[PDB]
């Protein structure tokens, strides 16, 4: 019923794809129809695309930065996967393959003649030339001028053979197809490059690790061959773990970011690799081809994976590539961009910012993890995150900065490491003794929100361990666990906000029940307990807090639920505890942590605790509503050294949440732990 409209850029690239159309036909009775869109490149196919002519089409992961661009803007939506299926490989090594004895190393390429598989690809181009970048004559742009003067000769497939003779003077094909990007140039891609090489119309090609083993004949002149290595020496062929420029993202299938029937397409290919994957069939092969090597699929590709939603074509690429990638296309600590979530978080930032002189700015997403994204991907720079945030974080590859320090006062704060706060299970003096740790099912709980430490995973991983069981909303009876499914029971005690309607279970300060306040909230209105830090209660009893709902609540009229069964009052946390919990701590990508930690630490020397008078001044530590930005309660933030999220985080914690992975909901998780190695 669906079509699927598959972009070729060859005549051999279209055989394949008849063959394809033919057998999936035969093969799948239901499943989405393909049909062939016949253009003449990779480029033509991406605007067939954008102009709704045709639907998909495989890049090498440079071409899918190129794709991502307005005014393209089309996504990859499934990757190639390479080596085994029980370990599949999401990347593959970019080497320089050379002839044995044509004597030269890597520093002396200058005035050799190059093989490269096309302009703009990863193993062929990007990396070698990001490479040799600092060698080439300037000036340096385009760079196609500085390649053109610093290699004798070449072929680079697809490079302007008007402006730029010398990067088609080697290519082989034939009058107007001469230097062609697509296969009707002999020399275009791995195999072509590696033919290049072969034929001698090269001195070195730029290449993946699988191509000469899968270019060279039945038996091995493979010791013909060696390859180029960057500390300038020379190895085997298959030793390429030991030799290469760079590990670059798989090929991906791309996509339409909006209406770009991806669903169809990943129907498409999942069923195609179950009947025409590697050696599932005589009739036809997605993998190869007796018309030529890598059309429409790389023949090193094993099958396909999905890439999640969450992954757009900059978290699929990852962000040094990206940079790199931006380094050759468009030929300072000055401030800390802070992400605040929401309108009252974004109103703290705003201030913070006038009285910082402009050293903050702000930034604003609705939640957490668009905040994450946002820092991964350059578009901001820090925040302050709980522990089980800071897990996901790590995850994405940001780096703890600095931490909130909740116990210590004074001078020697910024200088003092805290071992935790804890993790507690709060109820109402007044619920009988039923109410108890073992006796939870059924009952009423109140949450921080989904994946924070004393919220969610502690409690959880405790449960986890008794049930056996994902299904969380099935074991409690009713509750408000902030960012979970709309729908399940685990938001139907959750309110929203007073103002505006269907806010209800969102995990940000619409919500009235999310956070540490708001659990403790939950619990005194409608639930039988709370999952919170040890100190809520404290904080917002005896007076401490004068809205409606807590004014006249006193701390003794609330307990703590032990491990064991038993009951304590609210000021022994420390002997009725679930775990401890990891500060909360400030995070920033690798590349920023020296500037935000620095001026982190000026910040606070002005607007820290010391400051008497918050009004006249602006305080980094209070807040309008409730932890707005960093925790409430935070005395100052601590110098952590230079450290990962794993040690900071520590093993005891990191078990606990990898203990709970197969339960997770984290959409970011998923987009973070995709790539392999
Ligand atoms: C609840 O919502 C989801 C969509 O987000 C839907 O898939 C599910 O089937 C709905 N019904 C149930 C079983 O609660
Ligand atoms: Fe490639
Ligand atoms: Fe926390």
């Amino acid at each position: 019923q669906k079509t699927v409209r598959w972009c070729t850029i060859s005549n051999q690239e279209a055989n394949k794809c008849s063959s394809f159309r033919e057998n999936m036909s035969k093969a799948v009775k239901n499943g989405p129809l393909v049909s062939c869109v016949k253009k003449s490149s990779y480029l033509d196919c991406i605007k067939a695309i954008r102009d709704k002519e045709a639907d998909a089409v495989t890049l090498d992961a440079g071409l899918v930065f190129e794709a991502g661009l307005a005014p393209y803007n089309l996504k990859p939506v499934v990757a190639e996967f390479y080596g085994q299926k029980d370990n599949p490989q999401t990347h593959y090594y970019a080497v320089a393959v050379v002839k044995k004895g044509s004597n030269f190393q890597w520093n002396q390429l200058q005035g050799k003649r190059s093989c490269h598989t096309g302009l703009g690809r990863s193993a062929g181009w990007i990396i070698p030339m990001g490479l040799l970048y600092d060698q080439l004559p300037e000036p340096r742009k385009p760079i196609e001028k500085a390649v053109a003067s610093f290699f004798s000769s070449s072929c680079v497939p697809c490079a302007d053979p008007v402006n730029f003779p010398k990067l088609c003077q080697q290519c082989a094909g034939k009058g107007a197809e001469k230097c062609a990007c697509s296969n009707h140039e002999p020399y275009f891609g791995y195999a072509g490059a590696f033919n290049c090489l072969k034929e001698d119309a090269g001195d070195v090609a730029f290449v993946k690790h699988s191509t000469v083993l899968e270019n060279l004949p039945d038996k091995a002149d493979r010791d013909q061959y060696e390859l180029l290595c960057r500390d300038n020496t020379r190895r085997p062929v298959d030793d390429y773990e030991n030799c290469y420029l760079a590990q670059v993202p798989s090929h991906a299938v791309v996509a339409r970011s909006v209406d770009g029937q991806e669903d169809s397409i990943w129907e498409l290919l999942n069923q195609a690799q179950e009947h025409f994957g590697r050696d599932k069939s005589p009739d036809f092969q997605l993998f190869s081809s007796s018309h030529g090597k890598d059309l429409l699929f790389k023949d090193s590709a094993n099958g396909f994976l999905k890439i999640p939603s969450k992954m757009d074509s900059s978290l699929y690429l990852g962000y040094q590539y990206v940079t790199a990638l931006r380094n050759l296309r468009e030929e300072e600590c000055k401030k800390v961009r802070w992400c605040a979530i929401g309108h009252e978080e974004t109103q703290k930032c705003d201030a913070w910012s006038i009285n910082s002189g402009g050293k903050i700015e702000c930034v604003s997403a609705e939640n957490t993890e668009d905040c994450i994204a946002k820092i991964v991907k350059g578009e901001a720079d820090a925040m302050s995150l709980d522990g089980g945030y800071i897990y996901i974080a790590g995850k994405c590859g940001l780096v703890p900065v600095l931490a909130e320090n909740y116990k210590t006062e004074g001078e020697n704060c910024v200088n003092t490491p805290e071992k935790g706060y804890l993790a507690v299970a709060v109820v109402k003096k007044s619920s009988g003794p039923d109410l108890n740790w073992n006796n939870l099912k059924g009952k009423k709980s109140c949450h921080t929100a989904v994946d924070r430490t004393a919220g969610w995973n502690i409690p959880m991983g405790l449960l986890y361990n008794k049930i056996n069981s994902c299904k969380f909303d099935q074991f409690f009876g009713e509750g408000c666990a902030p960012g979970s499914q709309r729908n399940s029971s685990l938001c139907a005690l959750c309110i929203g906000s007073e103002r505006a309607p269907g806010r209800e279970c969102l995990a940000n300060n619409h919500e009235r029940y999310y956070g540490y306040t708001g659990a403790f909230r939950c619990l005194v209105e409608k639930g039988d307990v709370a999952f919170v830090k040890d100190q809520v209660v404290q904080q917002n009893t005896d007076g401490k807090n004068k809205d409606d709902w807590a004014k006249d609540l006193k701390q003794m009229d609330f307990e703590l639920l032990c491990q064991n069964g038993a009951r304590e009052p609210v000021d022994n946390a420390e002997n009725c505890h679930l775990a401890r919990a990891p500060n909360h701590a400030v995070v920033a990508r690798d590349d920023k942590v020296t500037c935000v930690a620095e001026e982190l630490l000026k910040q606070q020397a002005q607007f820290g605790r010391h400051v008497t008078d918050c009004s006249s001044s602006f305080c980094m530590f209070k807040s309008n509503t409730k932890d707005l930005l960093f925790r409430d309660d935070t005395q100052c933030l601590a110098r952590v050294g230079k450290t990962t999220y794993e040690s900071y985080l520590g093993a005891d914690y990191i078990t606990a949440v990898a203990n709970l992975r197969k339960c997770s909901t984290s959409k970011l998780l998923e987009a973070c732990t995709f790539h392999s190695a």
